[PDB]
């Protein structure tokens, strides 16, 4: 199992703290230096919480489990094609596999390969999030790949710490309506892109990491938090 | 396995919900001496369909005449409603795929695991009969739950053209309420689940009960005859 000790989060004066379609708790900010730009979310998964399947074309998205708990559904098929959606009527639902995350494990998935979670429990599990804009992706406000950008756009604002806000059959729609716009195809049930779920995890899935690109994302954070004005997060 | 057809009991005012599984249901309940059953002649949108869920009260039909629809069904049953099938209780189970031809029947009996889902982009039909069983309590449809589960957690449509949106309160009754009628439904799809195959078990194909539809064909050809020795409303 490949794990990592800590993903720290940029510490902003006005936090965006977002209640997500998908039954999320959202802390997130976007982060761009130099040679990278990138968003990032501290989250806390109710049971039940977490979004259906999808694929992303602007970014490579890192999973990192601090208590484990969360299970992961991956693909070994990629979808380079953003018009042709893994449906029954067209090209095909996809084939997709369990991950059971344990403490600190560090989860890598690039662009193309299918992907979500669920909470299958009754704790409220923390995730952390990182979602790094790749070559293609166009320019967002935030120059982060446009992941902030959907979920500002999509999920309402926590207010109020202690009384998460109501979320609407029109936010829910939305959740998957607006994805394309953010380089993502977002499933709106969870056997829309899915023909199989399986538990017998495929080494090649299990392999994927890109420490490197982490660990220099991590930098970013850590350098913002220390108020060195070479990168910037908001 | 296929069949002709199963004919819809003919209200005078036809009782049309909206169910917070996104299917718009036109549903009726009828009993005679030996029998009493729920049956709804449905039409699912993309998308729609209930999540993993198991009958205590009643034997349920899918009859699928376009096909399409893909169902969900369990090997594994759950006999005990207080054991759910979760970390904890019975386990999370295996569920196995069926990929509905047109005509095909699907029977289910009490205490297996199962669900559905439009999983294409045009809305399809479906037919549902949910026949009370050997220990069903007594509903004042005297039907085994169903209609009157349906009735009480989704609205009225009133006009097919302008569906009722669902209320948050409405999808979590469908979840909250459903053991008191003899159902443990779970709030998202993967909850009672852990793997979904496409390979069939010859013990899921085989399951069938025609002889208990026949009958029910017949109560409901009756009441549409206007024979008043049973009652569908
Ligand atoms: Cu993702
Ligand atoms: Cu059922």
């Amino acid at each position: 199992i490949h794990t990592f000790d800590d993903i720290p989060m940029p510490k902003l004066a006005d936090p965006l703290l977002i209640y997500t379609p998908a039954n999320e708790i959202f802390d997130i900010a976007s982060c761009s230096a130099k040679d990278i730009g990138f968003a990032i979310a501290h989250a806390q998964i109710p049971p039940g919480g977490g979004p259906m399947p999808h694929i992303h074309y602007f970014i490579n998205e890192w999973f990192w489990t601090p208590e484990g708990g969360i299970e992961l559904f991956h693909s070994t098929k990629q979808y380079p094609n953003m018009d042709e959606l893994p449906v029954v009527g067209g090209a095909g639902r996809g084939d997709l596999y369990s991950i059971q995350s344990e403490p600190k494990q560090l989860i890598y998935s690039p662009n193309h390969y299918m992907h979500g979670f669920v909470n299958p429990t009754d704790k409220t599990l923390p995730i952390v999030f990182v979602w790094m804009r790749n070559e293609v992706a166009p320019d967002f406000p935030y120059h982060d790949g446009g992941m902030r950008e959907y979920f500002q756009a999509v999920g309402p604002r926590i207010t109020d710490l202690n009384n998460l806000p109501e979320l609407t059959n029109a936010q829910r729609a939305a959740f998957a309506s607006e994805a394309p716009k953010y380089g993502i195809n977002q499933s709106s049930y969870f056997m829309e892109y899915v023909n199989t779920i399986s538990d017998k995890l495929p080494a090649q899935i299990a392999k994927l990491k890109n420490d490197k690109d982490l660990e220099r994302m991590v930098e970013v954070i850590e350098a913002f938090n220390r108020g060195d004005k070479s990168v910037t997060c908001s």
